[PDB]
């Protein structure tokens, strides 16, 4: 019989009838591949933690309901098997929001199908689709419950609500009832919030144990002191406790300096609180995965975080004096830590283009396009990430400059467009709302918009994306759309079509393959890979999407590659989806190229 | 169909009727673990190479008559098909007798059961011996030969022979016939000698290729001048450039200096010379397979050279060197290079003592000691490597010192005496032929003698080992031997029986652990025995070579990953034979260290 419980009598946890107190690490499985998931989370035990926390993002295992992802990268009962196989127990936090900087704070954008949904409320809708998502993961939380044979400790429920505008209480008690229905009624479920009486207000129940979340910019007896007034009786706990912070495209990266974190770390373990790092590893938000932020500004590939654990897993000059303060606390595993894994330099491959997303768009969108009078979001079309083609014709000369123009605001998140073929330049939500356009009486109009993340923090997170309202052309409406989804994931790994089935230049794919020899011990290794005189786009290598690169604003300059995909004696083939301008007109096909280098650049100008 | 050959016209080889010359470097496959074959090999070809150059170790292949090792490690056929695979041509150099800081200069010890043999002659002996390797290893070089679809483009016949004493003409021209019926009439056969007069007269046959060998201390202009007088037309050659030099246990680690080495290559490439550097990647003297020079000094486990790949393969400056030397020449194939190995300090692990060498003779010789009034050589009893007890009994009291000695220097080479249990010292080859020893008339008196490598050059390469000669104790011939060979690989596979100042030689394991799941470890490490004295050493069962940190200039020891496992604990075994750190209550110092980084020449 195994026992996990608050002793409200004596301000601390017991674990098996045991004093308890959880030194912890998050790190997201969705941000890590597989392929590494023993390596972070053993140097995570290495430092002396005895738990790790992570997120169950929702999106990332329904991405259309009733369809589910469990498997691969996808498997969170084997990352959490994992975990508890190496001796750590967790704290899991399955949301059913998570905001954590994750692409609509972990919801599934199909959720937006009903337009008017009022999100993380007892909108009935919303309960719903939640309802029917808990019957489904929680029942296979059950048996890795503590209690049960497994390393779940504690579960937290929803992600610092009192943060949100609804403050919608009876939503949280469904929570509570049917987390309570699926995993009994031992199990420790929490709440986090920040360490603030107005943040506490709307986001702690009774039933449900009130922790907060501060760093080290706060005054610590004032953070848990507002934690004691929710909770006068039990463990102090600062569920996110800042090792770093995040970024946006644009903005210096963040980092917070080791001696400020380590100094904080030790203050609040002197107390005997139960802490958790926020990020222990950040990793990487592959794909379209990250999130942004309102007013819109886009998280960015990179969660290096600035974590005591680097993006590619490396162990940093934060790491070991994190480890040093712990092991002032709790005793340290013994041993050799497992290394910073090696990492190559391929060096410079050449790519070509092969064709513009113009000319691909049989291969895109092989059931065809949607016909409407007024511009659909990428909701309606049935696409949630990546890119949708609207395209229509102009009903007028534009022999002069005439002026397209969304005058709400309505392109999100940016556009990229032409007429008959030639780039006209870029909307912008927010910035740019209006671009000049020439072009003949009855050419094609296109614009490739791009979601470049949905809001996953505000009241702003039914952000639909696409066309969300009309453009107009000299002031009167563009009517007669005809819409693309583009299935991007799929035509490049049929190299658009090409494998079978078993100033600006217009968007396109741009190839190039690079051979590995094989009988070498230690190759293929990790590496980056860097876009010299390239713009903005999205990059594969073998049909894996590495996510989005943007030199032309930063920080990040490297995108981290991982080794697994890579592959000896086979053409690797790197395709680059390139959105604003290509090194490849001039006939200097060495300027068509992109580099892998051998140390990352997140930190530059 | 593919044509090889000198044409004396153009002073050149032809390759398919057109000019060719080669710039090779040497690998020696018994030196690597076949683990790493292709990546030191690619890494050779990314220097620029078109070939490369090895050889064929006959001890490594036929370590009792009649039975062959050509499989795993010991695959030379295939290691030279990976050579072609990888484009690279290979210049074969089968001996007999290579020298190469190598047991024996590759001789088999069994060849020494003739007593009297003469070693590299025309000893008719020899020749059975000789011929009989070759008509089982020629056979399996013959396909691989550059005109039957292989890389074997040249094969040197001999090595030096003009720097041995003997100098039988007739010997090399039996080596001569007998490559030619199994090889055929094409093949480019060669000799290598030292560039001057003196060294040629010798090692030079009419229908054997005559080429030189010098490094960047001679003048490039003389040594061929040298060779010319041999051959006055066909391509000139050098068969070993010295990009470094061999070391001893006990002096200074060799080096030659990356400039020196850039400067003499440069040069011998612009006179059109084919060219072999020597070593390009050296490696490591595993298990007992090292040599020694005369007067009496072994080679010690590392086989670095100062080589442009490291040890364990490291892409050093002198490779990016020499490779920006031979781009000026040839065109240099494209691509990243194959990188330096990820190297990890696994920390220290602690041993303890399993049984001294004495409480061991059970598993060690399980077949019983051979008794003989007088002492018997290793080559007597039957064992060729390692380490053979001696043991009598004292025939006199000794409470009073008294000297043991071998008055002849017989003691070949290294004794570690011990009288009821209580070590007394050392004997040492050429240094130490007597040492006072104590005890009661009826006591136990055991030297446990260690062949520290046999001769490789020279006129003493009929190195027989053990004790060579009679000992005296109070000037009076000790009598009456029972002498055990030891089986230490066999005991240490089986964990001496559990698995199926001075201390006295012992055997000390311990155990370390190595995750699974990590794609990146195990990885390649450096085993050091701060407090340790000289020794042998295993992991997992494979021996990993010597160790003496009290005579340096190696400290450490170069453990190659794929030895090492993550589903069970990995075993060191330790032999130590002169003083182990182990007896104070402190057993934290029982201990060995690895470590990321080399120290092979410590002062
Ligand atoms: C300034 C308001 C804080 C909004 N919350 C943030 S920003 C960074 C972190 C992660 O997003 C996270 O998943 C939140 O719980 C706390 N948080
Ligand atoms: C002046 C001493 C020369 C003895 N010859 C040597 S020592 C280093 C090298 C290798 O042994 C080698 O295999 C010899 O051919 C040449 N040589
Ligand atoms: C924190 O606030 C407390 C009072 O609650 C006070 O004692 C202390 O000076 C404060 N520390 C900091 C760093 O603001
Ligand atoms: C578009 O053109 C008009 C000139 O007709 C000009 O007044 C305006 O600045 C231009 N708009 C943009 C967005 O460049
Ligand atoms: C576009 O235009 C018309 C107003 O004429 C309106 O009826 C419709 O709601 C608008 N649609 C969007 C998506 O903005
Ligand atoms: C890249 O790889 C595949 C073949 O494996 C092929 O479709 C494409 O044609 C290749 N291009 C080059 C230069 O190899
Ligand atoms: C080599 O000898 C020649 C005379 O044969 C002399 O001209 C030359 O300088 C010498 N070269 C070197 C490098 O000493
Ligand atoms: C001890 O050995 C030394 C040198 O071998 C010798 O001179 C001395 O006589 C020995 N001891 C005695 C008791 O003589
Ligand atoms: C040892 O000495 C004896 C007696 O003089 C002699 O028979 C024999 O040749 C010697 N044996 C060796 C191996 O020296
Ligand atoms: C393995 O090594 C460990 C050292 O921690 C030792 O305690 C144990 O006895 C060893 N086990 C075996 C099977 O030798
Ligand atoms: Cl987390
Ligand atoms: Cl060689």
């Amino acid at each position: 019989q195994r026992m996990f419980e608050i002793d409200y009598s004596r301000d601390s946890f017991l674990k098996d009838g045991q004093p308890f107190r959880y030194t912890s690490g998050s790190i997201h499985y969705s941000r890590v591949p597989r392929f590494y998931w023993k390596d972070r989370l053993l140097k995570m035990k290495m430092a002396g933690l005895n738990a790790i926390q992570t997120y169950v993002p929702w999106n990332f295992h329904e991405p259309w309901p009733g369809q589910y992802q469990f498997s691969e990268d996808h498997d969170v009962e084997y990352f959490l098997r994992l975990a508890h196989e190496l001796g750590l127990l967790v704290i899991l936090r399955p949301g059913p929001y998570i905001c954590a900087e994750w692409e609509m704070g972990g919801l599934p954008a199909w959720l937006l199908e009903k337009e008017s949904i009022l999100l993380r409320s007892s909108d009935p809708d919303y309960l719903a689709a939640v309802d029917k998502w808990l019957g489904v993961l929680l029942p296979k939380m059950k048996p890795l419950l503590y209690q049960n044979g497994g390393p779940v400790i504690t579960v937290q429920v929803e992600n610092e609500y009192g943060s949100y505008f609804a403050c919608d209480f009876d939503y949280l008690r469904f929570l509570q009832k049917r987390f309570r229905h699926h995993l009994g009624d031992d199990v420790v479920l929490f709440t986090t919030d920040g360490a603030h009486k107005t943040f506490l207000k709307c986001g702690a129940l009774q039933g449900l144990y009130t922790t907060v979340d501060f760093g080290t910019g706060s005054n610590i007896t004032d953070a848990f002191l507002s934690q004691r007034k929710c909770e006068p009786k039990g463990p102090l706990i600062n569920s996110e406790f800042y090792t770093g912070w995040l970024d946006h495209w644009g903005q210096p990266h963040s980092t917070i300096k080791t001696e400020a974190v380590a100094s904080s770390l030790y203050d609040i373990l002197a107390r005997g609180a139960s802490v958790n790092l926020y990020m222990f590893i950040g990793g990487t938000n592959f794909a379209y995965w990250n999130g942004a932020n309102s007013p819109y500004a886009a998280q960015p590939t990179s969660y290096d975080y600035d974590a005591p654990l680097s993006e590619a897993g490396d162990l940093t000059e934060k790491y070991f004096a994190l480890r040093n303060i712990i092991q002032k606390f709790e005793k340290v595993p013994e041993g050799p830590i497992p290394p910073s894994t090696p990492k190559f330099a391929y060096g410079k491959v050449t790519l070509e283009k092969l064709k513009t997303v113009g000319a691909a768009l049989d291969i895109l969108c092989p059931s065809g396009p949607i016909k409407s009078l007024y511009p659909l979001t990428f909701i309606q079309v049935k696409q949630h990430y990546g890119f949708v083609l609207y395209r229509t014709t102009l009903p007028q000369d534009c022999s002069n400059p005439a002026p397209l123009s969304s005058p709400l605001n309505g392109v999100h998140d940016r556009a990229y467009v032409a007429v008959d073929g030639i780039p006209q330049g870029v909307l912008e939500r927010n910035n740019v709302i209006t671009l000049n356009i020439t072009g003949k009486a009855g050419a094609t109009l296109d614009l490739l918009v791009e979601n470049m993340g949905r809001v996953n923090y505000g009241a702003y997170i039914n952000d639909f994306k696409g066309l969300v309202s009309n453009l107009t052309l000299s002031s009167n409406i563009l009517t007669d759309w005809t819409i693309f989804p583009l299935d991007t994931e799929d035509a490049v790994r049929s190299h658009l079509g090409g494998w079978g089935h078993r100033n600006y230049t217009l968007p396109a794919f741009y190839m190039g393959n690079f051979s590995i020899p094989s009988g070498i011990p230690d190759l293929p290794q990790d590496t980056f890979i860097q876009f010299p005189g390239w713009t903005k786009g999205q990059v594969w290598i073998n049909g894996f999407n590495l996510g989005r690169y943007w030199p032309a604003r930063g920080p990040q300059l490297t995108l981290f590659v991982p080794q697994h995909i890579l592959m000896t004696s086979a053409p690797n083939t790197i395709t680059v989806l390139e959105l604003e301008w290509a090194p490849c007109s001039s006939d200097d096909p060495e300027l068509c190229a992109v580099t892998f280098v051998d140390r990352p650049v997140i930190g530059s100008s």
